[PDB]
């Protein structure tokens, strides 16, 4: 079973990573790049878990933050392993959104508690998951406190999420939901309209793609804006539920 790992920058991911799969790793490059890619996998009983590491990125609209953004539609994979620092959930919650609009199975590893709670952050975790709809799981990685949870996590990893609940503008949602529809009557598959339509949405590049942007400035909307907004005050708001100082 074929697990993603995915990040903003600089959140211990790789940290993760060493610990998932300790010496069965290996580095080559992504294909037809310069960027490299690393690969592994561990024994989880009779279980096999393969594991590929994201490059980090904010957002999915630069080779690198390039790399991720077509990973989660290029690749197969059965589930998703969200790394999120404790010390900057807000920031690291607007990647975590955009993964829930995939459809794909996401855990959230919920990492550097230690350096939170040193910084005076704590965050509840029992009701950021009640919020968020996936199992959290607070680690140290680089401690390897709670890997083993996250690799229990793992085995029961098959639901996929529901994309949080959003306010937008009429005249926005209006927009989003035309350009859901077009998708589908293309051909596309549902899950994949979904999501697609966000990124679009916020200006992705990555023939057809380029006449639906320019249709989206000639609504003069600055949808980009609006839905960044959006997944901004939703994600604000889940923050202010869960973490104090």
């Amino acid at each position: 079973t074929h697990a993603l790992l995915i990040g903003n920058p600089n959140c211990g991911k790789t940290t993760l990573f060493n610990a998932l799969t300790n010496a069965n790793q290996r580095v080559g490059n992504w294909p037809g790049v310069t960027v490299e890619k690393k690969t592994g996998e561990f024994l989880l009983g009779e279980h096999l878990i393969e594991i590929t590491d994201l490059p980090g990125v904010y957002s999915l609209v630069s080779q690198d933050e390039q790399i991720a953004a077509q990973s989660v539609i290029d690749l197969e994979y059965d589930c998703i392993i969200n790394v999120i620092d404790a010390c900057h959930l807000e920031r690291h919650l607007y990647l975590t959104s955009q993964l829930f609009e995939l459809g794909k199975p996401v855990v959230v590893a919920l990492n550097m508690m230690d350096i939170a709670e040193h910084r005076g952050i704590s965050i509840d975790t029992e009701k950021l998951e009640s919020l968020l709809g996936c199992s959290v799981i607070p680690i140290q990685a680089h401690k390897n406190i709670g890997i083993p949870a996250l690799q229990q996590s793992l085995l029961h990893c098959s639901q996929k999420i529901k994309p949080l609940k959003l306010s937008l503008s009429v005249a926005a949602q209006q927009i989003l939901n035309d350009l859901e529809n077009q998708l589908i009557s293309k051909g596309y598959k549902n899950s994949f309209a979904y999501y697609f339509s966000r990124r679009l949405a916020e200006g992705d590049t990555l023939a057809f793609t380029e006449s639906l942007l320019i249709k989206l400035q000639e609504t003069e909307q600055n949808l980009d804006v609006l839905l960044a907004d959006a997944r901004y005050q939703k994600i604000h708001e889940i923050v202010t539920l869960v973490q104090k100082k």
